[PDB]
């Protein structure tokens, strides 16, 4: 319209979009930041990076850009496009983006009285310090700084305005707690001028359904199917073979789930005590099911058992586990063959019993230890898992 | 030509190209909005991204871009680049690109009546929620946003057409239903000014053949495999084996197939229940084994088999499975001792029939238990694949 | 130079970018497009994308550059960069770049007769659907689809010159066969006016040669391998574990291998068929393993072996495989005595002589099942090779 | 403000951004550059290259920049922005980024006197030199170059402050022992002007909790394991499946830690080193348990033992181990009979003892062999841990 | 200063940056081109893509550039930017980076003379082909093809420099051998103006010590590993869990370290060739244990051992070995009894002495293919290092 091209010829007649649109110079411009978070698309415990798609918001005076609208009746809002009209350079200091800002640039309303909005969109990937100590069941706080880069407090005077999240859309991995903000001043040793910020947290706790479900539950069966060893009598020979793939197969899965998670020192993660509290209960029952093997093929003529462990072993755990413990001269010369063939299969029958003894103490043994590790193993995992804070309200959150 | 250059440098003449080419500045402008979708690229159900190839179609009335073709008579269009002439800045809303707009600016037609056309390309990277609670058989709504940013409803009266999918290219994987659109109008809390938007649906449904054949089929093949245990007679110690070595293959097949699916806990994935069950049956297979393998290698001195146990396994179980159930002092001492070799040898014959008893209990109770297994794995299988909805209608357009 | 400066002054004065640089308005602009091929950089069988190292080339008349030699006696051409001189918009319409435009925008030569030249470079992503069904010996026939934007028929007459070659270094992995086009007129919704274009269809073939060395020639190995089982003595207990280890490793394999293929649903891959047959050929082969240890573990009192079993198994099966088939009152107390242990050892002997009849059976139903398993094997894969066309001189150009 | 306007207006005129702000064209023009280190955010071993979030510090004079407070009451400081006043191209010489430039150009703060200040933030990816033979307990020393790109030193007198790492974020892995700089002059081929450059050092420390408790510890634990072998019964044929599981298990760890080191061969690494002994110790045991079988299953009629093997194995390993060494016609036809029995089961007894002391030297190696390679095992791996120079201060900052 | 700001104003007027810097237009203009080497970043196998880190040199002698330090006292160099002075478009004609120019354009300085220079660096991505038949013992001949894209050898006659090296840091895992280079003038079919350019072709040989540390010697250690099952007594059913392990192993190891090569197919690798043999000789392994279990769980009744057969097996291997071969009625019916038992005792020491002997073959059959195997495994892996050529000067390099 005509009015409007006439709004636009005038209004940028004599106008420096690199000078501060203040009518005092000795006064501050106050400049009102907010945040509009709409996604946490993806956050990076490897390389400790949040992707956030976000909406900042700012809003200031300009004392240049106003009109009366008497004079232009139909023209309320003009809206300038980067590079033409001031505006603050508000970066994120904590960037973890190829390219420091991540904005994009869109257009500045402008009010029929001056005052400026400006809502430039973007994906922003900040470096936060994220915590594995208390994974899967940890509560992430990501801190997001905004702040002038090059106005001091005396030349842009900036606000913090609530976050919005009315818009945000839910995650389906991450519940999000909330995202105060909060206005500091900090000093810096170039200059001996304040430079104020917005800090905002974001406050998100993992929602740990799927990690329960694909983690921890997989380990507990496969622990727990290692016990099977101290089921499986001796004479097959499968023992051994059944300890030592379930091993393997835990290598291989705990490989995989530490492909996954950042290589961090700051303190030993809660699923890596797990992971080794279950490999050491494997590698145990493994060395348990060797010395139980010792005990099954002990040769007869190799010794008598030692009267301590004899003793204990067939009184003491019996009694405990209630176990049943078992038990002419051509006459003449002929004779005398059959007792070396008789005597022989008596010596047979002694060197039998006492390798059946051998065998019952192997099995009282393995009985023992069975429940010795069933128990350990269900106390350790329900200890490991009672440690993590905040864990009776993830599971009723998640599960429940 | 003469004419083409005096129409250019005569049109430019006085021409703002941040002002909205409207005649009544009061009205807003009318812009049609439409879509063009060529190719659904990739899908990111890991990522919850969306990559498509649309071209964005927009039209609108400038007021000054007009002349008569009586002075120019060669002339019927003119073509401007980026930055020359008023382009509504249009923006993906819900976009995960690093850069928020991915459109490629091309050149805009004008005609010699001032209406306008707008057709720039682009890849398109929109974050768009994915369900994967019926993976593989699910049907994607992804979600496109588009409206102008800084231009209200009394600005610019943004209007919707049909998306067009003329030129639509097949993907390989995804069989697209629809994309129909909305138009809706939604309030902001920055302004007082309604921004109209238009919303394309994306309706997409998985083609299933290769999923069924790569992921679900192997697993019934395997599991199917692991009862075989219930087969191998117990003498030859490979049961375990057998069995372990299945379970090993299997978490080797589940760790290969979770690394492409979402860490998402809105809900169990389908393929993660069914995972779930087959593990579940490995599991209780080599346990029961376990059980099979305590029964066969029971020694006879250890105690008499439970009445109980001993009736309904010897009884009921052989007549459901009608199996056959087997069955002068030289002279006088000579004759004493070879009465204890033939007495030693009659005991030893009745713990042979008292081991064999135990032998055939164990097969009883392995028969019994492949027959429940194998029922309990059919049924299953069959119930977890029918819950997903639309897997026959997704089965007949596959496979049949 | 001084006449290089003057004709520079001179040429660039009145002269407009945005102008089609025609004397008559009405009569189109005729643009030579053509294509050098340089490099087949990459194909993407997953992500179904093209990429290749090509030089778009392009050719027009200016009427306004043009000058006479007479008066510029040194200048015989002049240059001039992106965004001073008309050049038409021709995109690659099938473009899965994150830029829709992959060209280098270089200089562009002018003739003194006006003749203009322009050959940008550039490395084009385009999406080309990619067939695998007679993977890894197929041949694919990806297009790029160049054309104006925003100029249609009756603007910007579009022509085509054949694809230049010349320079095209050889890639490791696909050999081309060609690189034929057509010029097609299309319309399009938007406009009553026809837009030209020039496809180029890059007809590739895959060299097989890596794919057979690295795919088929290990899964026949381990096939061939897995049949070894039908040689082992059942008395070493080591078949099912054999087999089986051989089923995980050819998951391992099967699973590496579908790591690089498209998640496509048109058609079953070749190579997918080919692991589908080696996975039963390898299950039946275990399951065949379990049934003979069932016959060879057979307790000679469970029951006596069916007639018609007996008979064909022992009769039918040898000749035709021509086995050989194996095969005073103490006085009277001491003889009833030795009588008892004599029985005893008949009966032994006749329980040893059926069981060993039973093992021979295994033993015939292993070797037959041995043909059986090899013939069938063979068999499938020779007819499964034989299936891809184009097979044969596939194998004549890659290995003879 | 119109003092800021004017200010604006007047301090531009006549300013050309290529020219270097010096009142006298022969001085070189004095810069202070420094440096703010905040984050490592990553270091890639097998890439070589290293990712740090720094701010660059600048200062210079500026001659043109100069006015009087008492004409402009309220300004104080003005801001450029990029490419309307005079910046160093201080460049990062040995930058690995893709471009090399990986700066944000932000604006330049001007003192009332002609000062400048300029703080471009940005992430550098600096190609260092990465030591991996003392990993995991290394030390690295990455260099940062900056320096001038095209001014000399009597043009642009580069001068050194000390790096700034009081807002240094600590790393999860890496621990910042300090970043100490060192001004250099150097020639250069093209020109006979030195060009100076400041090159800082950062020199970081591994820390060493995450990798012991992954890499380390496992590999201590499956070798310790390996060594059971040594204590299985040769009866339970067990002993070469738990070798060969074992060592599997180790080439998958292997494997998976060899994927994140790179291809380096100056030295060999230590942790490479660890593997190789791990390796060779498995390997050994699973040859000495092959010994061992063969000991163990030899035929008694294969031959006498040597007599020099027999009195070392039975004497002397015996007394350092203090193992228990274990230990009418009618009636003479019948007479013969009998005695025939007899003599075969004395003969049958002979052998069976010959073979009894065949498995006692095959125990007798067997546990020698165990004392070996368990003390074999701890000497290595404490020497190989001790080699590397700062193991114990890295130990005792890390655990303790 | 002022007598700087005055030449820099009088230098630009009059100036066109697009005009060729010559006094005389028809004499082309002399453009002396160098590079200078300074890392070799990366290069990618798979890829066939070199990545370097290179400044590109030129210098030029510019006509209007020129003035009389008389008048400009402290002036003796100036600085433009880019696109305000003629520069060549000098580009690498092979790149295979996404935008096609990776140089990062710097400053230009100028003599006051008018002589000109010019080095703008960057990261350079070229496509070159890599032979991966001699791998890992293999130099690499990587072509960088610079050259002036629109000027021919009338306009712009390039000349070469020799390529500096000086500041080249070593990479830690290729060895340069040189970077000659070669100017060549080359036809095109688009004109008919030759167009010369500089080809340097960048000759770097790879370090095999971190590839015969991690790659070829565990291959040695497995394939020799893999032999102990000829070691193995056949009575401990372990010799095909040994041999299958083993060869599931070698598969994983393979697999990971076919992951990195290309998908070439212009010939077979070395390592490829090796890999082959050591599958080829461990499938092998596996076989002739299969044939040796045969013929050691050979029962006696199926049949005499063949003549051929005999008389080789326990004639000359044992002589070529040296092995041990190894070696009143009722009386009457109570005679006859005895006889009976003691008739087949004597049956069954005649079928133990034939299975003895069959025990016997078939470990000779063992030990001499185990001679075979060794000496063919070495024989074939020396063979196949020595076919590398330059493999002696190799070795020599690294490890000596
Ligand atoms: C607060 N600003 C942003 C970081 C440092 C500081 C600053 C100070 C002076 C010039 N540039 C930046
Ligand atoms: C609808 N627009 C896009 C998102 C917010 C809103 C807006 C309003 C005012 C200034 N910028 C953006
Ligand atoms: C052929 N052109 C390229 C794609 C669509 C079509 C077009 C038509 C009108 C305006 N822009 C684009
Ligand atoms: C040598 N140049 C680079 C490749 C082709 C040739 C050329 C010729 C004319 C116009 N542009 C490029």
């Amino acid at each position: 319209g005509e009015f409007q091209r006439k709004l636009y010829k005038e209004l940028v007649k004599n106008y420096n979009p690199l000078e501060r649109p203040v009518a005092n110079d000795s006064q501050p411009l106050t400049v009102y930041f907010s945040l509009s978070l709409l996604q946490i698309m993806d956050v990076d415990e490897k390389n400790q990076v949040l992707t956030t798609n976000i909406w900042l918001q700012m809003s200031w005076t300009d004392h240049y850009l106003q009109w009366n609208v008497s004079e232009y009746p139909g023209v309320k809002t003009v809206r300038f496009p980067d590079g033409q009209i001031w505006k603050p350079d508000i970066l994120l200091y904590n960037s973890a983006d190829e390219r420091f800002d991540a904005t994009f640039h869109t257009n500045v309303l402008v009010n029929s009285s001056g005052h400026c909005q400006y809502l430039p969109p973007g994906i922003f990937k900040s470096s936060c310090y994220i915590d594995v100590r208390w994974f899967p069941f940890d509560v992430q706080h990501c801190k997001l700084k905004f702040g002038s880069w090059s106005y001091g407090g005396w030349s842009l005077d900036l606000q913090m305005q609530e976050a919005d999240i009315s818009g945000y859309i839910p995650n389906g991995e991450w519940d999000l707690v909330g995202i105060p903000g909060k206005r500091s001043e900090r000093f810096y040793e170039c200059c001996k001028e304040p430079y104020p910020d917005v800090t905002f947290t974001v406050t998100m706790r993992r929602r740990t359904l799927y990690y329960g479900l694909n983690l921890l539950i997989p380990c507990v069966l496969i622990s727990a199917l290692a016990l099977l060893v101290f089921l499986l009598p001796a004479d097959s020979g499968e023992k051994i073979s059944l300890g030592i793939t379930v091993l393997l197969s835990l290598t291989v899965f705990m490989l995989a789930v530490a492909e996954i998670m950042p290589a961090t020192s700051d303190s030993v993660p809660l699923i890596a005590q797990y992971f080794a509290s279950t490999m050491i209960i494997v590698g145990l029952s493994v060395v348990v099911t060797v010395i139980v093997l010792q005990y099954h093929h002990h040769d007869p003529d190799g010794g008598k058992m030692p009267k301590w462990t004899r003793v204990i072993l067939l009184n003491w755990c019996a009694w405990f586990l209630r176990m049943k413990r078992p038990g002419d001269p051509d006459l003449a010369k002929i004779l005398e063959e059959v007792r070396y063939i008789a005597n022989r299969f008596r010596c047979q029958d002694e060197s039998e019993a006492v390798c059946s003894e051998w065998k019952f103490a192997a099995c009282v043994v393995d009985r023992l230890c069975l429940m010795a590790f069933s128990v350990f193993t269900i106390i350790c995992t329900i200890g490991i898992l009672m440690s993590a804070p905040n864990f009776v309200e993830a599971v009723s959150k998640d599960f429940a």
